[PDB]
């Protein structure tokens, strides 16, 4: 497939999946001025989500364009801390500690520990988000989670477990999902092909659901 | 044979020991355990090693408050921040509750990061890092002494090696829930003790592997 | 593919190949009286081997058998120390530290460590046996390395690569090696099917001397 | 600018301050390099945080062979096993012959465990690990205290990390090459000096990571 790194004026953010439409041009390469047209057609044709999630995660983009009532986005408006930005993410750096956009191999290094098998199942993606969330509790003095935030947070999870794998049997090749972190690359090579049921937002609430079912956070916790 | 704890028999927070004693390689009592009686024991149900064996006796008679004594006596071990300590697998911190007894809720959380029917180190190492971190998010008395971080890399080597494969570095996951569930050795799921004697070397060598595999904050403890 | 572990009246050696075969069936599965007809139509069967190369491992086999000129073998008489076992194995301990002959999860921790890709090629091979060639040397008060045990170690490199991958590309995955080695299983599931052109001799000789060209071991080593 | 070194300009046994002479960032004679000038050359050229500069000269002119001095020279540095140790990855051991200068027989067995276009950490532990071992079983009067350990693992963490990315913990091969071999930045082949700088903190966590990654004897040297 066609793909190409980001060049000096290209920008990216801290979504892996959103970087790698970018790099392979389902979304405009240099990432820049993503209107809902985009979005959707991007999101359906790339990965086969059904439009109502699509044109929903587009109506979150674009809260972070700075301009008031933007219809559009770009990645890297993205990264800005604590507006959809949040802690204890999976491959990258709380923004206490460094700029929280780009792949970090130290945090993702921590993640993947608990994908203890060839194949990831929920259980697993449950207790890498579990941990995760309790390291930044631990060690970041500014740590944050909305109940917005781990509401992303489950969507996140539930996003590189089905969107890569299997919704119906809620699993993914772990390598899959590592290729897709460290790579920016969707993994056809490896042997992906999108989903032929396209998923819907039902489904994604649903399987939130499941995962915060399966972590095991202090009762304290957001 | 095997026979359940009466109200006048001693346990602690070994699983291993409380099975031993139910089993009766221990006194089925729980008391008096001299150094012949926990050799014995330990060689015979488990083939452990015996200066491993002796040693581990050695740091059993530290919870004896009775000042120089030879013996001691499974609650003995129960004692706070001894041999006992925080962020146990299957025991409330002494903060919450009794630090001695099972506890369904507890290891509801450490079966979660064993996760296929097989348990291999990263695994263990994985519901060890869990537990500290719960620990020390939620218990305001939180302990964790360099001593003590020791000893649970102890604990949990020994659960994998001691009733699964020190060469595989791996045990039945349903092994070991048998034993802390039942405090009954897992025969009937086909458990033999292991042919070659875990030695002292063995278990400080895999401890430090255990180490090496966890996911703990730099600052954090280290044994 | 049809498969069974060992039970307590079947014997396994120190090849994790042979050990592979009587699970399957291709060798009796109890690993006992193993004659020629029976290995050169089994490594044909299971690996096309060509029959020579066959032939001439089972003449090694049965100098380990302790009647006199036997003409079979069983796969415990292969564990006997320094005949055609020795030591820095790339997965069993040097005897003098265990039993040589079954699987050992640290020993073959540092193996691994040298298979620095999702592919295996042949400079990885060479690093993995120079590696363990200087830790047995260097910790094993006991260490002994023959002329023949040198030779050995250089054939069974081959053998893992070339028998399970390519010898024409000198290559083999990752996966299908682990595979090998941790189930004593053939990697089927992973997409292994035997090779189509014959492994012959002369083309294993080559090949051994390919990878020890490609070893740094100190200039005094065997 | 690039000048290569005359008979009168003295370089040392580290192939980046080599390099950064021939620049002119540190003086192109290799002398007499007080701390200003060391931090300065540090940060302009790579971008390292000045704290680390400024410890890294503090060992630097531990080499001077003058009591209280506060400047050095590059060839202090090739002062067998004050800052210079055995083990080098493109040195010979002081034993065999002068530890300062590049030598190619010793660099390709290095280059060998750099398997990819793209150097990461297992494979950098792996480079580290077969010195090691190769300098022990070969070199009569090999030494390597916890200390030259220490420095060895700086060592690699530092050709990684600053000519490659900390975040990625990798680095393209040909930009360490073209660093040995020349003694030159690999600025035509597009290297860039990081844009966040590299801090002490980070390079001792990251001297562990290599650590972890390392296989060698448990009873070898600990950093
Ligand atoms: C317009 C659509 C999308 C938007 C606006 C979006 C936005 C974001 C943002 C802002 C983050 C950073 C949260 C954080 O970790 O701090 C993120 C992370 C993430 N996104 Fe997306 N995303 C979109 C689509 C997708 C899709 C289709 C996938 C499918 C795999 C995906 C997978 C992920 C994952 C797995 C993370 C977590 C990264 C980590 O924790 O290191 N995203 N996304
Ligand atoms: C004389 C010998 C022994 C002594 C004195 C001893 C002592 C103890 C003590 C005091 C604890 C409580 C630590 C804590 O979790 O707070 C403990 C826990 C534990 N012991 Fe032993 N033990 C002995 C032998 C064994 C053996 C042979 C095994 C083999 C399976 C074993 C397995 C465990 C495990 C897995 C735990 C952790 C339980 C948990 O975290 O919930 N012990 N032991
Ligand atoms: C009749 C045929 C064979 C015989 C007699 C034989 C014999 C042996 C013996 C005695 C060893 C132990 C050497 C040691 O590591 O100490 C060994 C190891 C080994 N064999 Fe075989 N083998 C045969 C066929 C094969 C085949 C077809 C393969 C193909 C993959 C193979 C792969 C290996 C490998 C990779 C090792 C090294 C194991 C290690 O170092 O941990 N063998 N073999
Ligand atoms: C004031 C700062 C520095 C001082 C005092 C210093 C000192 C030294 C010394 C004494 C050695 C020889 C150790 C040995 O191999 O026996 C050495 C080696 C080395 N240095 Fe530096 N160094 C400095 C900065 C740097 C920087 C910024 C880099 C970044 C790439 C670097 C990379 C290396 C590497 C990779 C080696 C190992 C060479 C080998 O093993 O062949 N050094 N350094
Ligand atoms: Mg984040
Ligand atoms: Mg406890
Ligand atoms: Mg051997
Ligand atoms: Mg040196």
């Amino acid at each position: 497939a066609p793909w190409k790194a980001p060049g000096p004026d290209d920008v990216r953010g801290p979504c892996p999946m959103l970087n790698t439409l970018a790099n392979h041009g389902f979304l405009p390469h240099d990432g820049k001025n993503i209107d809902v047209n985009t979005t959707v057609n991007a999101l359906s044709s790339a990965l086969n989500l059904d439009d109502e999630l699509s044109r929903d995660l587009h109506t979150f983009a674009v809260t972070t364009n700075p301009q008031p009532n933007a219809t559009w986005f770009s990645l890297n408006h993205l990264s800005r801390h604590n507006v959809l930005e949040h802690d204890a993410s999976l491959s990258r750096q709380d923004a206490y500690f460094g700029p929280p956009d780009v792949f970090n191999a130290a945090v993702f290094n921590e993640t993947k520990a608990y994908w203890t098998g060839d194949i990831i199942n929920f259980q697993m993606a449950a207790n890498a988000l579990t941990a995760r969330l309790m390291t930044s509790n631990l060690t970041n003095p500014e740590f944050s989670m909305s109940q917005l935030g781990r509401g992303f947070g489950l969507g996140e999870t539930v996003c590189y477990v089905t969107i890569l794998g299997s919704k119906e049997t809620r699993t993914v090749p772990k390598a899959f999902v590592e290729y897709l972190f460290e790579n920016e690359r969707l993994p056809y090579e490896l042997g992906f092909k999108k989903m032929k049921s396209a998923l819907t937002e039902d489904e994604l609430t649903t399987m939130m659901g499941e995962i915060y079912s399966l972590q095991h956070l202090p009762e304290s916790f957001t």
